[PDB]
């Protein structure tokens, strides 16, 4: 069972020894430094603050298990026992904090408070930063979210060009990233980020956790269709391909179904056996059920203007209102190899560069989707500005000399809308002057319960892109 | 709680209706495929998946329907394997009817060899071998930070060797700090292990359960700390009483090694004028069991580094060690945990070393470069169908893609063996059977339901020493 006394940064256990006396109060916040990604999407704090903090959270057998486990590992007696044995006690294991956020699904410039915590008792004054590990672990789905936002903003660019509508958007980015990521509980988190922005996934332990934490309308927040892997296409063996296919296609004859081409010769399987030999099994599907070719090597641009080519010369290419090539509607590519953020952006540069719609083609991605990110891309970092000590409120930051990126922001927190209606972040209490309306942020937990919360469908609505509203 | 249907990529649901008629095996393999530097890797990490999510009733009537509910809605279609799964339930009290064989935890194995296999041991299961596929290539995440903690032992191995004459300290050089910048707290657990193979000095302390629950070692824990500080402690004071707060702490953990970072507002203010005077009478009075760690925490962190220590070589009494190299006094030290990844570890260890300074004199924090920052393709740790059985029929299957050699997989059924120099061959298409090559370094690790032969965290960290510590 999971034990918070346990889910901390080691360094952490020792700090209720290092603040300064009679420190009653200590104030902390969450942002996305400022320094490509000019603004994020708050996503993943609901899930953390149900999980892990809300309820009795600390019990005696959770404060036995980290006084033995801390006395071997500093091989010395340094665990706070008393201080959480004060919150057993006092509080029934509940935490005394209250954290304050921005509505999750928000997208909000670098630079902002994003959420603020606080201890609600002076004797829980050293629990603030002891969830800052925990806390800090919201940059993940925030900066998969963003990501993930950013690339449907790229495909939206470019379909809209190429296309003269959005249609399909949702569906144009598919999580394939479930093998790819560095634990079960990173998938469900990951993918269900990617979900705030598009509808289609592989990574099937996003849907449970968005369905237990944040809920939809809708009886799942994300959909797939079948295809096929190398195993099912190679276990006929090398010169079985052709039939490989046909069984495929066959099976799922009434679905949109993709499937790999290039177990041997991605070219040869688009022109000879697709574009031949099962040519007559393709041009008799339905329109709600095409052929998905899926390369899936070489070079990702090269490789699907190839595969275009080819295609749009064994089949009946029209030219949409835009005067883009357009496959029938019963064959579609999607190209899932090598897909990032930088390699998507060139891929549907190229495509329209060679007068190809972004409607002939759908992206997968892996780990560029969910696990190459890291907390310094967006600089999710959190600190204390302000502490209460011998009664009275001081305002603190860090501004290290040589490097002026890392200054953190002073004193009391809050978030506003501006004349122009941007974001601005109001330090040292002055949001109390009022002069920029009522604070943004909300009390989202306090004292061991989750106080205000987001629908995953309120969350998407939140995160759209100005072309789409 | 986990449900293994649900636990798989959703095309893989499909998967049962496109394998060829008749097929009863399905046989696949792991490797971290050689691309035409990571020239080895720790294989490390498949025995906490086998118990976590493979081994005993993993299939129930509740888990069943449940996929089959949410199948139905995720694909608009009926397309899930009810009585495939159904069958492992009343046949085998759902324990899934599949062998994996494994090499032993620990191993150090050059690129492109098999390191486990997965087949399935009741021919109507055909489908399930690659069902696991993806819950089980989530090996690539310990074995990747296990091989990187590593290649940057080696670093801080050759260096100190170099600039000290000895190892002494290896064992705690390179620190986790990485605990807030993974995706979850179950990475955190997995990534902060697979760090202690190499090393002992942890700040994320979810590694240790994890051991203990999952490998096990003779002493109580695998991983060790001290107190330290950090930005909201030392900045609470108020950037006037910086000095105030530095003379608390060290006062406070006077008996032991402390870590203080020291760049809140002015690093080298912090060594030349606030340690270096006006507190230096407490930095001289301390053991050599208890140093001063000065900490820095951001700035070019090469230059940063060589700065603070010219700094701190003025201020404190600096010796000359046996191969010429400077060394601060015992009761003063350095720990740079800004910045550092297995290039920059690089580039500070050789800066110090052309400075004259001992490796020595230094420790090394990484939290994201250490357990975030880094993918599948970085080994390209990867699982393929080499061998099915199909009309009672064996035959050796494999991927070739035309625009990409390094993509070719393996042929038929595999084994790993030392060779007469004492390397590594993975033999394909059964030729192990031969046995020219010795016995085959695979083990059965888990068989229909059991794991069938477990390591102990201390045996695996064994297998995964350096040569120079076997030297
Ligand atoms: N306009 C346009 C253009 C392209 C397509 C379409 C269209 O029909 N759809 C949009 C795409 C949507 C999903 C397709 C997933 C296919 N699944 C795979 O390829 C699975 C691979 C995989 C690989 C590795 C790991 N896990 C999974 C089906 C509907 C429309
Ligand atoms: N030769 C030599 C050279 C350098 C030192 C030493 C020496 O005494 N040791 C080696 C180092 C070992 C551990 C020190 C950790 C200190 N902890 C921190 O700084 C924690 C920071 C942090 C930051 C972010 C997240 N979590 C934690 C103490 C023993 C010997």
């Amino acid at each position: 069972e999971f034990n918070i006394l346990l889910a901390t940064d080691s360094y952490k256990v020792t700090h209720y020894k290092q603040y300064p006396p009679n420190t009653s109060k200590v104030y902390s916040y969450f942002e996305c430094r400022e320094k490509k990604y000019e603004e994020t999407v708050f996503y993943g704090l609901q899930y953390i603050l149900n999980k892990y903090l809300k309820g009795k959270v600390v019990t005696k057998e959770k404060i036995q298990e980290a006084k033995d486990v801390y006395k071997e590992h500093f091989q010395d007696d340094v665990f706070n026992e008393k201080g959480w044995n004060y919150i057993l006690e006092k509080y029934d294991g509940h935490l005394p904090i209250e954290i304050k956020a921005v509505p999750e699904g928000f997208v909000i410039p670098r630079g902002n408070v994003l959420f603020t915590v606080e201890n609600t008792d002076p004797e829980c004054y050293w629990l603030t930063n002891w969830i800052e590990t925990i806390l800090v672990q919201s940059w993940y789905p925030i900066t998969v979210a963003t990501n993930s936002r950013e690339q449907k903003k790229i495909l939206a660019k470019y379909l809209l060009e190429t296309s003269g509508n959005l249609d399909g958007l949702e569906y144009k980015l598919h999580d394939f990233g479930y093998r790819g990521v560095s634990s079960q509980e990173t998938a469900g988190i990951g993918a269900s980020a990617h979900l705030v922005n598009f509808k289609g996934t592989d990574t099937v332990a996003g849907l449970a956790l968005i369905k237990k934490y944040y809920g939809t309308k809708d009886p799942v927040p994300g959909y797939s269709v079948p295809a096929a892997e190398h195993s099912t296409i190679t276990a006929w063996g090398k010169d079985h391909e052709k039939d490989a296919f046909e069984h495929i296609v066959t099976q799922f004859s009434s679905v949109p179904v993709s499937v790999v081409s290039d177990s041997y010769d991605i070219y040869n399987a688009c022109e000879k056996i697709w574009g031949e030999d099962l040519r007559h099994l393709i041009v008799s599907r339905s329109t709600q059920a095409p052929l998905i070719i899926r390369p899936d090597s070489g070079n990702p641009l090269d490789t699907v203007l190839k595969v275009l080519e080819i295609l749009g010369k064994k089949f009946p290419v029209t030219e949409n209102s835009k005067g883009y090539k357009l496959l029938p509607p019963y064959l579609r590519v999607i190209q899932g190899d090598g897909v990032d953020i930088n390699t998507l952006q060139e891929i549907v540069e190229g495509m329209k560069q060679k007068m190809w719609s972004i409607e002939n083609i759908a992206f997968g991605s892996g780990g560029g989707l969910l696990q190459k990110l890291t907390r310094d891309l967006l600089n999710c970092s959190f600190k204390c500005s302000y502490v209460v000590t011998n009664g009275l409120g001081i305002n603190v930051f860090k501004d290290p000399v040589a490097d002026p990126n890392k200054r953190s922001k002073k004193g009391r927190l809050s978030l506003h809308r501006t004349p122009a209606g941007n974001f601005v972040t109001l330090e040292e209490g002055k949001g109390d002057l009022e002069e920029y309306g009522q604070d943004l942020l909300h009390t989202v937990f306090k004292n061991g319960k989750v106080t205000k919360s987001y629908s995953f469908d309120e969350i998407r609505k939140n995160a759209q892109l100005n072309i789409e509203l």
